[PDB]
């Protein structure tokens, strides 16, 4: 019973968190922007975004976006929750360990309503909470 | 023991929600931006923003932002929560009545580290939930 724009957003998040790049790539064109505003990083276009997710998530054991609430205005979809990640810790400063983190965050997705491709994803992530958790591991 | 940027964010939200325009105007200058991304509305500068808030909140009986979680990376503060408003319903399509709503929203505030003034506020408000609440009013 969720609006179509919300079903689009869940499909996108399912592919991302399942590390399914064949499905995920269907949502991207050359002009898609993946922007983490909190980290001031941007990845642009199918090839660069996919390549970044491959490097980031290689070997990850668990990755989910636990959604507390979502809503939309037209093709802008807003999702509030937390990301949990479990995996080898090299890339988080913790070699030889499996890290486990639960990061509060807000993600927006804006789709082009005529192509159903992503125009912009914006992440706002609570990196201090991540740092605090990693210091104890 | 919150960082200074989160303290600024709380002072600003305190002034905004109390309708204390003298206190609130201390955060603004010629270039400050208020953007409601979910409403496609933008107001720039002290004069325009205060004029907009004064119009908007005229005769409002109760107003608050019940913050569930807040975090920041440097000058950018993210606040997740719920906006409660009780007041005249003309702007909300309920003329001659008092409406009472509780709206999930995410607000970001970016402050200038040199001056402590607001550079940009961005709102993401769940307007469909508002509309569903107004059905019974």
């Amino acid at each position: 019973d969720r609006p179509i724009e919300q079903q689009l957003a869940l499909g996108y998040i399912k592919a991302l968190t399942e590390h399914d790049y064949q499905t995920l790539s269907k949502y991207y064109n050359r002009d898609s922007v993946f922007y983490d505003k909190t980290a001031d990083t941007k990845y642009i276009g199918t090839r660069s975004i996919i390549a970044f997710l491959q490097r980031s998530h290689e070997g990850v054991l668990e990755f989910d976006f636990n959604i507390e609430h979502m809503f939309n205005t037209g093709p802008l979809v807003v999702m509030i929750g937390n990301y949990h990640l479990r995996g080898p810790g090299e890339q988080f400063g913790k070699p030889g360990k499996i890290i486990d983190i639960a990061i509060p965050g807000v993600t927006t997705l804006k789709f082009d309503p005529n192509t159903q491709r992503l125009t912009e994803q914006v992440d706002l992530m609570d990196y201090q909470t991540m740092s605090d958790q990693l210091q104890s591991q």
